[PDB]
DNA sequence: TGTCCCTTCGCGTCTCT
DNA sequence: AGAGACGCGAAGGGACA
């Protein structure tokens, strides 16, 4: 948007304003997310056709119109889109969303039209399910994963001896045709010469660079066992649990010296890189674990923890910026900040701590403690931010106290329960007829959102397992173990009773 | 410059157990 | 309770027209 022309870029603004005009009503964030991955190409058609996306047989949201366009080629999506989202729905029996989610991505024109021309094929003579079809075709290269899947999947299955499950799971991601490619060539290879068993070969495949991480598990498989000292079961750890070929290369360069001049264990080492951006994290506690733990105060095992997670990286830099400021000004022990920076998405845990401890705590009436448990949680910014917005309106308009709030708060998808728990407490508690505490009491465990809507589903809507339990043994098994502690029962009537 | 494809990395939620 | 699977999606890069 530099250099090409002189004055115009007028008609750019022109539509620019006429889409926070009434059919898709969008804000900066959303233009601007538009303009950044769909381009003004992109901008251009949302507004060219934004009437005939909202209403007309398409019936499209606008957060779908958008999900849609912000990506390489957006144009060509929205209008292909347009085009086969009703054939597809009508003529082979997907959902609208079905039909978004297959376009809301790089390349969404090849991925329909792709998915149109083969879902028969593939679900008749592959006897693969529509969803199948769908998740391989839900990425980007989704066309070569599905024209792939095609190709392979007999010769994947009979010769080399492959369930489609774990044909789909291969192609079910990003150069879904790299991973089957590269699986076919290299399955006898690694199986009888460096001795994994095709599960092991599966698992590998069976994420983003594939190729990537079974082309450099071969390489370097050997010399990670003999030189390095490493099992075969934990090379192929890292190279499945998402380092991937970055991890297993920064694995051999950096063991020695972090073992040695650092002084860490190679289990610590391999926790580490069994990860998304091991090579990231690795290369974070090379340097900063001095700094962090000889000056900013922490132990070895302590920093381990927290690069031993998604985005080890970004912990250790937030926490080794922020320990100070955490510590010194708003009083937290260095014990409390790790436990902040030990789970995915601690960088975001420090930061939202850092801004909405004083808030919650003066405008809201908390201890700090309480803070603190809702934040060492995964996704412990969107509790913290959650509980800010719900406190109020759940204390007043649904009448529990602060600590009950909290406690909802306290568990990995906290965001998920308080939400839940405002949207059902009512049914619950009136047209069924269990009262708040046990509504809490559900709630107030991971997987508290499945087990609130399980337990609704349930009650409005009785299955085979008539009564048997009453309502009050629901609630208890619920708490105990959710959504499964609840399928798991049902599961013991379907073909039973 | 836009479109398509591939790889790496990070965040959030649930379940195993 | 913590570890690990899963889903979602931003970000960065390469190839080609």
């Amino acid at each position: 948007m530099q250099w090409s022309g002189a004055r115009a870029l007028e008609a750019l603004l022109t539509v620019a304003g006429e889409l926070r005009g009434p059919p898709l009503q969008l804000d900066t964030g959303q233009l601007l997310k538009i303009a950044k991955r769909g381009g003004v190409t992109a901008v251009e058609a949302v507004h060219a056709w934004r009437n005939a996306l909202t209403g007309a047989p398409l019936n499209l949201t606008p957060e779908q119109v958008v999900a849609i366009a912000s990506h390489d080629g957006g144009k060509q999506a929205l209008e292909t889109v347009q085009r086969l989202l009703p054939v597809l729905c009508q003529a082979h029996g997907l959902t609208p969303q079905q039909v978004v989610a297959i376009a809301s991505h790089d390349g969404g024109k090849q991925a329909l039209e792709t998915v149109q021309r083969l879902l028969p094929v593939l679900c008749q003579a592959h006897g693969l399910t529509p969803e199948q079809v769908v998740a391989i075709a839900s990425h980007d290269g989704g066309k070569q994963a599905l024209e792939t899947v095609q190709a392979l999947l007999p010769v994947l299955c009979q010769a080399h001896g492959l369930t489609p499950e774990q044909v789909v799971a291969i192609a079910s991601n990003g150069g879904g045709k790299q991973a089957l490619e590269t699986v076919q060539r290299l399955l006898p290879v690694l199986c009888q010469a460096h001795g994994l068993t095709p599960q092991q070969v599966v698992a590998i495949a069976s994420n983003g660079g594939g190729k990537q991480a079974l082309e450099t598990v071969q390489r370097l498989l050997p010399v990670l066992c003999q030189a390095h000292g490493l099992t075969p079961q934990q090379v192929v750890a890292i190279a499945s649990r998402g380092g991937g070929k970055q991890a297993l290369e920064t694995v051999q360069r950096l063991l020695p010296v972090l073992c040695q001049a650092h002084g860490l264990t190679p289990q610590q080492v391999v926790a580490i890189a069994s990860n998304n951006g091991g090579k990231q994290a690795l290369e974070t506690v090379q340097r900063l674990l001095p700094v962090l733990c000889q000056a900013h105060g922490l132990t070895p095992q302590q920093v381990v923890a927290i690069a031993s997670h998604d985005g080890g990286k970004q912990a250790l830099e937030t926490v080794q910026r922020l320990l100070p400021v955490l510590c010194q000004a708003h009083g937290l022990t260095p014990q409390q900040v790790v436990a902040i920076a030990s789970n995915n998405g601690g960088k975001q845990a420090l930061e939202t701590v850092q801004r909405l401890l004083p808030v919650l705590c003066q405008a809201h009436g908390l201890t700090p403690e309480q803070v603190v448990a809702i934040a060492s949680n995964g996704g412990g910014k969107q509790a913290l931010e959650t509980v800010q917005r719900l406190l109020p309106v759940l204390c007043q308009a649904h009448g529990l106290t602060p600590e009950q709030v909290v406690a909802i708060a306290s568990h990995d998808g906290g965001k998920q329960a308080l939400e839940t728990v405002q949207r059902l407490l009512p049914v619950l508690c009136q047209a069924h007829g269990l009262t708040p505490q046990q509504v809490v009491a559900i709630a107030s465990n991971g997987g508290g959102r499945p087990a609130l809507e399980s337990i609704v589903a349930q009650l409005s809507r009785p299955d085979p397992a008539l009564a048997a339990l009453t309502n009050d043994h629901l609630v208890a098994l619920a708490c105990l173990g959710g959504r499964p502690a609840l399928d798991a029962v049902k599961k013991l009537e379907h073909h039973h009773h």
